[PDB]
């Protein structure tokens, strides 16, 4: 199959400027009758409450990073039939098909996903859709929480048991630092370690479900034989409910609210359950109105016109928010530029200024730049600036970025500044 | 401090044109009464038969890639170091009116220690005619040579002028050898160190060189003595032969054209002559093909324009005889050899075209390419054939090229 792991589900996308909600299924077997058996992309006009298929699975044209779906229906313009186009970019999670734009004749989408990576190293054993659109077509996206490595420890307050869980995907046990996680059965999404016994009590199956128009639920299942003796004829199950706080607050730890008959119920209060637009901006500022917090990083773009974070093998030049770049990078458009220390000529864009995301969630302020140059795996380089509040920092308050490490073409920095004070 | 592995010896360089022979001691302890106790670069005017220091070890200046030696004579020496895969030898470049310039490609000048041999000695010697006999080309950085014997129970392994790198050795048996050994004997799966590198290469006969190594021996200390001899006539390469094994005292004779004088083997152009090399060769005709050849690799594509040929369009911002291009990034371009750094060599039956002076890799090693030409009368393109990339080893790119123009 083409990007097989994506074919197991019917993915949703949306156009808010036009109140349209798209149903996407790369393999067409989405079964939405009102859209045709082989519809790969089914558009649902909300106002006229109708279903119009704009892409048929049997009329597919595929390339490395591009999927085109033609139809038989012709557009208003003669010799033109309706179609859908999806650009695939390598990602670190299964991600989501992002609506980019449509025209009378063609509907365009972009999809950063593990499925579209050359080096299949970025694939999880099993990952399910990790987001949901609400009644007002707003996206509640939990992708930022999915760990490509490690897991989270749930607070059960037990002394005899430990419980780890990953989000929308299996915990990567194979190469995990913590030797406590390495004992978990491969493919487990929820891992119960009781008295050095490590049991698998949940694997991802269905996608993220919006339940109360607000809350989100993810259910791991462990049906079948081999049920641990202490479950007493019951099959293990983990049900995580994510709730969006009425007001901003420090991130918390997913809490265990019930654990009888190996039927674990977990509650995770995280602002990642709130609509994306509440947590993010495409500029260097956030407001109380939209974000419930006001931040303006613009002043960090005022001794050269660029910040330079030194590294063992490379030099990172971070011109933030329109700030200008270092002369050694004034040859390419980039926000985070990487130069090889043993080769003043090997330069790499690890973040484009047009691809920026200012996010604030659970107490952490992050500035992300992406769409960087591709790494052999396919992943376009990306840089994440972890902002911390510090009223008293060098540079009349401002500060400077500190390259704190790279992880498979994603570069991490820390930036203590007063402008990061909520 | 400052290339310590070059200080245990006195190196020589010649300016054959002016009949000058240079003595070089990076540590000013050569022992030459005529040049003085502090001389680092002693020049012996073979014409007037006199000595003149042109580099005082105390009047030194140094940086990663440059050694400068001043004097108090109304004069100085300059040595440019470049990362190499063998200890190498300092080559004389030129000499202005007051400066004597040299170039030394050596493992001692690399940014990473992974290139440095555990123990290596000078592997060359000048003769009475100031002609160089250099064995550097035979030095192995990975593995060793199997010595021809009789005993079906033992295998004699030797390397040239240095220890046998046993870690990534191409042979499994070699891997069993005791690190540090330059001569390794394997029997009943028991490897023994039978000889390590001590002094440099010695010139004993016009036509011969000897390298001595020291360490069932019956109290007798193991020793290996190798004799490299330049044959009267060109011939297919021959494995080194064990001519004597007496109580851990081995003697090996190796007939090899590398033991001959260097200009008999090489040319800084695309042709070799009967009169100078005993082989008439001219690869020039390959320069005209897309006047450039292309060789596919998994992650890269190599474009080759040899012997004054034209280079590919994607390599116009440089000067590369061989140019590498990353497939997943059409803009990542690396020079793997320059047209001005060409060396055509013929020895022990193999013709080799080497292009070097390429862009340095993080190790400090300038990328270079070596084409192993093979004779083939019927070769494609009216016999012009086409190169075939074969493999890379720490920034040295290897190609094979079957062509008629390679038949002697
Ligand atoms: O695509 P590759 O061959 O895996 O190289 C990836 C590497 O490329 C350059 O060296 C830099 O950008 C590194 O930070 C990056 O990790
Ligand atoms: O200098 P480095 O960082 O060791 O990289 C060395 C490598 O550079 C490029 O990717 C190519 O030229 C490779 O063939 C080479 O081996
Ligand atoms: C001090 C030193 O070691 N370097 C000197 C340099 O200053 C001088 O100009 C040169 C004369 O050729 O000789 C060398
Ligand atoms: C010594 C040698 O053969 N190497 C040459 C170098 O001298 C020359 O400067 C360069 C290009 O100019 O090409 C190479
Ligand atoms: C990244 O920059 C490009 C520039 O062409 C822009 O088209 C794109 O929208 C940006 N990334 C996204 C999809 O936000």
């Amino acid at each position: 199959a083409e990007f097989p792991e994506l074919c197991s589900y019917t993915w949703e996308a949306v156009d808010t400027k036009n109140n349209m909600l798209y149903k996407i299924n790369i393999c067409g077997n989405m079964g939405v009758a009102q859209c045709g058996p082989s519809s790969a992309v089914c558009m649902h006009d909300l106002k006229t409450d109708s279903f119009h298929s704009v892409g048929d699975s049997l009329l597919k044209t595929a390339s490395r990073s591009l999927l085109e779906f033609n139809t038989t229906v012709n557009c208003k313009q003669q010799n033109h039939k309706i179609q859908s186009s999806i650009t695939f970019l390598c990602g670190k999670t299964l991600g989501t098909p992002e609506f980019v734009t449509a025209t009378d004749c063609v509907h365009y989408f972009e999809w950063r996903t593990t499925a579209a990576c050359k080096k299949n190293i970025f694939k999880a054993n099993k990952e399910v859709p990790c987001y949901a659109f609400d009644r007002e077509l707003k996206k509640h996206d939990l992708n930022p929480l999915i760990k490509t490595s490690g897991a989270y420890l749930v607070d059960d307050s037990d002394p005899d048991t430990s419980l780890f869980i990953n989000v929308c995907r299996d915990i990567e046990v194979l190469r995990a630092s913590s030797p406590q996680v390495r004992v978990c059965p491969t493919g487990a999404a929820a891992c119960l370690v009781r008295g050095d016994r490590a049991f698998d009590v949940g694997r991802p199956q269905e996608g993220l479900k919006l339940v109360s128009n607000d809350r989100l639920v993810l259910s791991y299942v462990k049906e079948g034989a081999g049920q641990p003796d202490f479950c007493d004829g019951h099959s293990p199950a983990v049900t995580i409910t994510f709730v969006c706080p009425s007001e901003r607050r420090e991130g918390t730890i997913p809490k265990l609210t019930a654990k009888s008959n190996c039927r674990f119920e977990i509650e995770w209060v995280t602002e990642y359950a709130c609509h994306r637009d509440y947590l993010e901006s495409r500029s260097c500022s956030l407001s109380s109105a939209q974000h419930d917090v006001a931040v303006d990083l613009q002043p960090l773009s005022r001794d050269s016109l660029f910040y330079t974070s030194e590294a063992d093998e490379y030099t990172y030049y971070l011109s933030i928010c329109g700030g200008s770049q270092a002369p050694i990078c004034n040859k390419k458009d980039a926000a985070v530029c990487q130069v090889k220390k043993a080769d003043s000529t090997q330069v790499k864009v690890a973040g484009r200024p047009q691809n920026l995301t200012l996010r604030y969630s659970d107490g952490d302020l992050t500035l992300i730049y992406f769409g960087g140059e591709e790494c052999s795996s396919g992943f376009q380089r990306m840089s994440v600036i972890n902002f911390e509040c510090n009223q008293t920092a060098g540079n009349n308050g401002r500060g400077a970025p500190v390259f704190t490490g790279e992880v498979d073409c994603t570069y991490f920095f820390t930036w203590d500044t007063k402008y990061a004070c909520v």
